[PDB]
Parts: C-alpha cells; structure tokens; sequence
C-alpha cells in the first residue's frame, strides 16, 4: 500500500484580539477560531515512523498567536493569507496550507452613544474563509456567511411540482418560508500575497453585500421556488464583484406545519384561517446551486 | 413504599403563531417552546397501574395547541396563566399546572431602513422565558426571565484583594477581558387568580424590557473589582424600579480569557500593558450566583 | 434590598486521573467533570465590592487538582465528600460547600478477549453522577444518580384505559414501541461527616450497580399498560435493597415512534399489526416523574 | 449567468424498521437518518422558476419509507444503493442520486446473561455510515465508514525526535495518553448496478466488522511515536483483508491531556513519572488525516 494523500494540523484554535485606539480611547475586538492543516513531503511519518519531517502540532499553535500578535487580523481572507503564505515560506518540505477561519460577531452595544468597550453577542452567524495556499499555484479564497436563520410568514408559494403516485403534498398558494442560509462566493485565483494586499478593500465590501443581497432578496421575492429566489441571490452577487468567479448557495428549510383543529367544537385553523403551526425539527429540505458566469 | 411527589406531562412542544393585521398589512410572528407539567391525585396510576385519572399527554399537547389558538400567546406570563389555570379548572384530580415558556427571537428585518411587513430574522440566540406556577387555592406563581445574553467587555473590569493562601496563584489584576453569558431571573408577588394576572398585563413587556436594558447598561458602565458588586447593582436597580417584583436573581459564567506569554519567541511583548492576542477558554469557568430581595 | 442567597464556584472543571499497579501492570482510568459552589459569610463582596471574604474560583480549581492528587477520586461520592468538606474545615467563614461531579465511562478495551491493560474505549454515553452537600453543623447529604442512559423496547407496552375528552384524539393501543432515556437519583440518609461516609465506601458502587441493573431487567421484563407502574416498580426493588436510602426518584423522557399510513400507496399495509416501518419523532415527547419513599 | 451545479433534496429523515421473526419470537431494530440528494435536468427551476421538473422534497421522503418497507434496511450498503437506482429509474430527467445513510446503534440488552427477544440499549454514540453516489452508466460508487468511535489509551503512546525550530515550545515525551475519536473510511471498487451490490452483500457487514476490529486492536497494541504510523499500520491491514476496497481513509482528531504541575504548593510531585492527575482540554487539538491506496510496484 501507498499513501494517496495526507495533512495534518491544528484545529479549533480560538484566537481574540483586541485593537486599543489611544486617540480616541475606543477598543474593537475580533474573535475567532482557526483551523491550519498542512501538506508536504511527509509521507514518512506514516510508512517509516519519521518524525523530523513534521512541524510539531503544538507549533502550529504558536504559530498563529505568534501571526496575530504581528499582522493585522482583519480582514479573514488577508490574515488567512498571511498565515498560510508563513507555512509554504518557513519550510521547504511543506507545499500546502489550508487555513479555516470562523468569525465570531462581537457587535459593540448602543448605549443611541456606542460604547468605546462594551460588546454583544448578537447572533450566532458567522463569517468565514477557508484560503488554500498551494506552492507555485498561488492563493484560493471561498469567503462565505453562515448561520443565518430567516423566516418569512407569507408571500411564498408551492405549486406546480410534478404529481406522481409517491406524491401526497397539497399544492399552496400562501406558505411559511424559513431557512438557514450558508452563502460562499469564490474568489478569482490570486497569485501571491501581494496581489491579495492589493485588493483588501473588497472582501469586507463584500461580505457586506452578499449579506445585504440575500435578506433584500429573500424578503422581497415573492416567489414559487426557492431554487428561484436563490438564483436571482447568485446574479447580483455575479453582478456586483468582478472578482468573484462562483456563488454558491445552500438552504436547509425548516417546516412549519399546519395543525387541523377541526376535530375540536369544528375550530377553523387551516387555509386562510391558519394561525397557529406547528414548527418541525425534521426531517427538512435541503437545496443547492452553484453559481457561475456565463 | 409509597409515593412521595409526582409530576407528568409534555416538554418541548413548539408552538407558532402568526398575528395579521387587517387595515396596515403588518404580520407579526411567535414562536415557543412550551413544556407543562400536572400533579394531583394521580398515586394510584404508579402503585396499581390505573390509567383512569391519567390526562395523556398527546392531549396536554393538543389543549396547548387550542389555547394558543382562542388567546393571546403574549405577553408569555398571560399565556402561561391561561394555560396551567385551565389545568386545574377542567379536572378535578389536578391541583397544580407547571407550565414553561422559552420565547424564540423572530426580529422584523430592517431593509434598505425601513421595516418588513412579513420578514424576520433570528437576531440572536437569546431567550425570553416564564415559568408558571399555577396551584388550587395558592394561585398563580410567575417568574420571568432572559438567558442566553452574551456579553463582552475588553476592558474596566478588575480583580484584586481575594483572600490569597497555598491554594492561591492567581495574580492580582487592574485591567482585564470579562465576558459573561447572562442568565436573570425576576419573582413577581403572588397573584390571587387569573383576574389579577389579566390586570397587570403591561407590566410584563415593560419589566422585562427593563431588565434587559439595566443588565447592559450597568454591565458597560461599571467599573467593577467584582462580578458580584456588578450583579447586586444590577438586582438593586430593577428592585427599585418594578413595586410588584419581589426578588431578583443573577447567575453568570464567567468566561475567561487567558493573556499568552509570548516571550520566548524573539523576546515578544504581549502581557501586561502589552497583551493584545488572548486564548479564550472553553472551560473550566467561573459560576457567580445570587437572589436579592427587599429588606 | 437585602442579600437572600448566594454562591458562587467553579464550574466544568475537566480531571483525570489514573491509577498504575506497578505489580499487575495494569492501568485503571478516571475521568470526571466538577462543579464546587461555595457559601458562607459573603454578603460584603455583594454589597461593599469587598474581595477579602473571595476565595478566588482559580484557586477552587487548584483546590480539585490537589485534593485529587491526594485522596482517592473513586467511588465519586467518596471525593465529592472529601472534597466538599475541606472547604468548610479550612475557611472559618464557608458554612456550605456543593460539590456536583460527572464521571464519565472509560470501559477497558477486550483485544481478542483479553481484557487490556491501557485501552479505554467511551463505550456509551451514560453517566454516573454525584451531588454532594456539605452544611456545617448539618453533616453530608448524598444524591447518588445514573443519567443519559437510552432504552428501547419494540414490543410488550401498551397504553389504554386513559381519560377521553373533547381534547383528547389518542387512539389506544394494545402494542407499541417504548423508549426513554432515564435519569435515576437515590437520596442517602445524612451522613454525620466524613467518617460515617467511609466506613459506607463499599455501598456506593453496590447501590449504583444495583439501580442499573434494576432498571433495565425491570424495563425489559415489565409488560405494562403504564410507564409510572413500571417506574415505581423500579424504585420499590431499590429501596428493598438498600436500607440506607431514603428516596429514589426517576425522571423519564420518553421518546415517540410514530406509524407511517402508507394505504394511499398501492394499498400498502404499515399500520396496526401491520406496522413495520416507523417515523421516530425529535419532539414533543412525553415526560413523566416521581419520588418514591418509605410509608 | 449559469448553473454550474445543482443539487436537492431531504435531509434528516427518522427511520424505524422492525423485523418480527414469529417462528422464535426474537424482534429485531433498525433506526437510521437518511439524507437524499437528486441530480439531473433541474436548471429550469432555478433560471425560470419553473416547478414541473421538481419531485417534491415531501415525495422523497415517502419514497423513502415505502422503501424501508418493501425491502431490507440492512446492510446500509445494499439499503442506499436501492434507494438510488429507484430515483434513476422512476425518472428520465434524474441522472445521479447521492444517499447519506447514518445508522444509530440498538444493542439487545443481556438479561442474567440471556439476549432479551425485543429489548434494547443505546450503547454508544458510535455511527455505521454509508455515503452512496448512483450515476447513470457510471454505476454505484459507496464509501463506506464509522465514526464516533472514542478511545484512550494512558502509556505506550510516544512523541520525540520532530522538528525544533524558534516557533517549537513542546518538550519531547517518551510516556504520554493518546486519545482521539476516530473516523474511518473505506471506499469500495465502483460497481456496475444493483446485481452487482447483491452479489456483494455478505461482504459488507464483514468489512465493517474487520475495520472496527483491526482499528481497536492497532490502536490497543501499537507502541507509536507517530500517531500517523499508528494510523497507517490501519489502513494496510484492513486493505489486504479486502480486494473489493480501493482506498482507506483515516481521519483522528487527537484530544490533548495536559500535565499539571503542582510543585508550588507543599512541593508537590505530579510531573513527568510521578504524573497522576491530568487536565483533558476541550481545544485546541490536533487532526491527522490520510487517505491509503494500494502500491503499484510488485
Ligand atoms: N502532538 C503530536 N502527536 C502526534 O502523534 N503527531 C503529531 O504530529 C503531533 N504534533
Ligand atoms: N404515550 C403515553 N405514555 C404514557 O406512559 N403516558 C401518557 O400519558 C402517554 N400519552
Ligand atoms: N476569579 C474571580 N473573578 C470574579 O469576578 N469573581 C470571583 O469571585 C472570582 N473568584
Ligand atoms: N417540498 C418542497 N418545497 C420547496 O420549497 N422546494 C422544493 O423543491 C420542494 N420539493
């Protein structure tokens, strides 16, 4: 037998920061949670019980407080990049670095004044880049939001779907939408360091539209398929970044059901007199595209 | 052997409800999780098998699901009232309703600043809850509560003088992280029946808001050296604003951040007046507890 | 307002230990989880910002490390004990110690039915917890208890004969699948302090092995129409076994499996005596509870 | 614009089956969560919003326990590969069907020594996964794997001789605990239809088995000082203990159990030999991963 592939690293490093602004006193916090594994001329280490080709998992781990401590954190995708550029340059043997990062939110509270140093957790959506760092090949970033969780309780559809005998579902006209929304938009292929320095400006503008377009979309369209609503999300996305080659998106819907109380002194509590549902656990839909130019 | 106390029911039963408005288009959502226990004189169903007195719980779950549909499901201290009074009026073995409510965030979605007539975002995963307490001849029992805030403040917290001994290694400490999850607990005055329940109806939105309100703006605020001097302030204020609330309890992790001693590496400056780069830690954590109440 | 009650602790505090029989060879594994509440003349901490009555949660936790360095960490009602009872001893103003510990299974591993002697495997998730109260002037209360431990019965379990009125839409039912998980606490009689609790050491592993087993052969074999008849079932065998508990109480969540109708499929038959494919249900699910003493 | 990719389905759908034997009376329990996702002539719903070419989300889910009912859920291999070739075949405009399959385990409880005919026990969060990928005229691709599978071992694990540079901090050890959870996967040789699958079933339960027990027993018996030494003696044996798999993949988060000095009080001693208690941390660990395939010299 033979290895076909391997990598190794660190995972679920938590990692704060904190920016002092003596100025103006105002603190800013970031927070997150990296992931680095690492590819290279390791193959001994599983055929000849080698170790002194491995950088130690526990370096790994200095190594990103080390990075952090002297690079700037913000945005995801230009730490990420430093921190897997470190790893190919450091040492000859290692050829490839995959970095993850989780965004955690740490929203400074209003006091209508925001307070220099007080923040709040407020919602569990992150934001987070996986970058890989392969030798020669330059730089690929998929940027993406996730833990979004939205509903909307009317001004969606269901009908039309193709009928056959496995089929029970009642068609609608007037539906509970809910999802979580995972969105990645991938970047264009960067060649080093350097062409991603160039371009740091975009990736929070970015994120910010993405994020923007998807509760605009969802919101607004009224639509019969959530396919739909998804592809229109993708095109402004496509529109509005040149840099961005595929948008990606994934919904797993969350049901909410209607409950007959009919059986009950004849109370009227389904179609236009539906008010009270009941929300499932499982099992749920689950919808995927991906997005590119034409 | 016999039997000392016994409780049954249904837990985590969720509940939706839409509220339309006619004239301005304007819907809005509840959602929650809703969890009612009985006691009565229901013995006999655990030392001689008799089913007879037993109120299934398939059907504690439908009489949610109908009083949710004929009242309001707001405020949840209503709705608890309404739901374990009608326990103990439709049966005469049952002589107690516990009745649980976690209320999940449905925020309206602000878009291009206005806001959506029908769309609404999990802004947080932060609770509103309200236990119930609903007993023959002792009526209604209500404590309200939020859990599940989070908070972080980078700086204006201090730790020093705790009692320092062969157990002690903690160093004494003028400027650090402190981050807490935030769990609140408020114990209105005993209500005599539904009645009085239905009088002070607004109160409830109002005193949780206040809650929530003083919670943040002592926590930003305080320059504390304790956790607990910050919670008894925050206990005292809502005390002194809300005449019906009888006690206040606080309970809070307190999340720590450790400083990394990064001097080995080419002499590296990150502790004290220098840290920057902190490792959060999941656990262990610390637990600080108190109810305060008048004198 | 005054100060109504408070503690305050470490929470989470991750400990393994382990034993090596130089003899043997042989290596035995402990792994548990700690929670240490203290209470005692605090009140000035709360109200006065006063630290010099804190003894720091870091050194609570140093304090778990050393006492199980020290003292044997097995069974956990011993060091839950032990450990609760420094606390009161050393510090003149510390009246109540809480300690809750969870211990987690490491089951040594059989290589080619040999039992081995350094391999564990996690082979459930159950537990084996204690809360242990030490009050001083008032000894050692002792909550000895197994949780997260998940049943099924596909057959033998019936539900019928229960109430039936306009909220009820139950059909009965003279088969069915059964399945909880169960959470089961018995109650020591107080122990006077540490000696007393010793000189018991051996009954504590007894009595935990005794409930298991209770619980399950009694769960298989009951072919009842009532999940409390079955609860209580167990809890009298318990107390018949072991004199030196007071209570036993038994928490039971139990978990649906729904029948499918699928007759609308080519008259395909999945109902009744027919049933064979099932939809588990996440929730809602029934929950049901006691505490069984001596009459 | 385009559609690159598209994919949709049902994810988390409960299963139960019961097998009644009435010639014994001994029952038997299946319980699973299914995931099925189509591939296929679906572009239209996203470009143009247009329903016709959707199979209701709500009608995978039927079919998938009408099939639990007219056929055997075990093993999962054979379970996932009808349930995919129904979704070919029943529809023109369907090409591919990925089926996630997570089986949950229902041990027979033993009862003073004697199996219960219809009593079981959750003993263990450990999960037996099938993922299988039915294409048309390519056949059926199925990994295979479990995962949830937690283990310690508390000497005879080593760690020395890496790499020292001004980023290392960690000392070289010669005894330390080695625990991780471990993931595992084996990929079969693709298979031409369901006749094919059929033919292997009796295979499929032995190699789940061979996998399980090839990884406790390394695991238990290997002195290592690589974690990935330990993880590739794995993979070889259970590769040459079936032809029909193609490639093994390991994947081992390896949760840390740090030492803790307590020398500062009463000079206490609980360092390297005389180490006793430890802390277990939740984060950061390590994760060692490979993927094994077989040689191509003779
Ligand atoms: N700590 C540790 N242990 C291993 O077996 N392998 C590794 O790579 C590291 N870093
Ligand atoms: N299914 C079930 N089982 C019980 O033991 N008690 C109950 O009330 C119900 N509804
Ligand atoms: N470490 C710490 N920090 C606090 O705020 N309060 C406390 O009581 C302790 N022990
Ligand atoms: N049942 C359902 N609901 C949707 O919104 N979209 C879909 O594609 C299906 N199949």
């Amino acid at each position: 037998s033979a290895v076909k592939a391997a990598r190794y690293g660190k995972d679920n490093v938590r990692v704060y920061k904190v920016h002092k602004d003596e100025k103006t006193g105002v603190q800013t916090v970031y927070e997150m949670t990296v992931c680095v594994l690492l590819e290279g001329e390791i193959e001994t280490s599983y055929t000849k019980a080698d170790n002194s080709v491995i950088v130690a998992t526990d370096s790994i781990k200095n190594t990103i407080y080390i990075t952090a401590k002297q690079n700037p954190v913000t945005p995801p995708e230009l730490f990420g990049s430093i921190l897997g550029t470190h790893f190919i340059e450091k040492y000859n043997h290692i050829h490839a670095a995959h970095v993850n990062i989780v965004c955690h939110r740490w929203t400074r509270m209003d006091i209508g004044k925001p307070h220099p140093h007080s923040f709040i957790r407020d919602s569990e959506e992150k934001r987070n880049v996986q970058v890989d760092v392969v030798e020669g090949k330059g730089i690929d970033i998929k940027s993406s939001l996730s833990g979004l969780t939205v509903l909307k309780s009317t001004n969606s559809q269901f009908w039309g779907f193709l009928r056959d005998e496995y089929t029970t579902l009642k068609e609608t006209w007037d539906r509970i939408l809910s999802t979580d929304v995972d969105a990645t938009w991938q970047w264009k292929n960067f060649s080093g360091l350097q062409e991603v320095r160039s371009h740091v400006p975009k990736f929070d503008a970015t994120w910010a539209t993405a994020r923007e377009v998807t509760l605009k979309t969802f919101a607004e369209d009224n639509s019969a398929s959530v396919q739909a609503t998804m592809y229109k999300m993708a095109e402004q996305i496509l529109a509005r970044q040149q840099l961005i080659e595929t948008v990606e998106y994934s919904l797993p819907n969350k049901h909410y059901f209607e409950i007959d109380l009919s059986w009950h002194k004849g109370l009227q509590n389904t179609g236009k007199n539906a008010e009270v549902f009941a929300p499932q656990s499982d099992p749920n839909g689950l919808i995927k595209c991906t997005v590119g130019r034409s």
